[PDB]
């Protein structure tokens, strides 16, 4: 293959208003620097997807979560790799988010505001449109 | 208050060994200008310098590591939800195999003559290249 595939995992974590946790990436990031993102990241050699998503959520946000069912899939191409990403439902939390070097800020965002963002990357927007459809109808 | 906000963007003029310019065609799922030809570049981030911005955008869109040279000029254009003020940087001459992201579906190395003869490069970029050409040669 001309460009390798990698597996990533993301988590949908909601507050008591049903707003989703988004994180804005640091400027020093090699990919999508400065852009909005879901909690998650690359799966390690030899770990299960659910292990990876809990690990990534804790390191990025301080949240201890037990991953629920799979919410869906998002795929996207970056300059150095193609990403196949599995999204997990992380349920509902009351937590004060605590960031790492990987992110500069966080926001709890409603579904409608997500589908009218623009700095949330297209593949995430598309995912949320799908997720909402699979939920209702 | 302003009815429509302004944003700052940056673009790069990147040439090959032949002096043809790198153009990229935008993906269909883009919120703005979906499917159209564009220069490498994009919106400048909060707290970022223009030259940091253009190098970041060029790397993420094309795989090219560039140190931006002089400013080449300015392009301004209105979109439905914002007005764009864009600064164009000269990225010099490179030997690179372009490697695209989700943002773009194809690329092409296009000469100035064909640029001033194209159709699917937006009018504001056409104008920019017409102005750039006269400020270099004339």
């Amino acid at each position: 293959l001309e460009k390798p595939y990698i597996i990533s995992v993301y988590a949908l974590i909601r507050n008591e208003k049903g707003e989703f946790l988004l994180l804005r990436r640091s400027e020093n990031s090699r990919t999508n620097a400065g852009k909005w993102d879901l909690p998650g990241g690359k799966v390690n050699p030899d770990e299960s997807l659910k292990e990876g998503v809990a690990r990534e959520v804790w390191e990025e946000t301080g949240i201890t979560m037990v991953p629920g069912d799979i919410a869906g899939q998002v795929n996207f191409e970056l300059t150095e790799k193609k990403v196949i990403a599995i999204v997990f439902d992380g349920g509902y939390v009351v937590a004060d988010v605590k960031l790492s070097y990987e992110h500069i800020e966080y926001s709890w965002v409603s579904l409608e505001k997500i589908l009218g963002m623009e700095t949330l990357p297209a593949y995430f927007r598309d995912f949320f449109e799908r997720f909402d459809r699979e939920n209702k109808k």
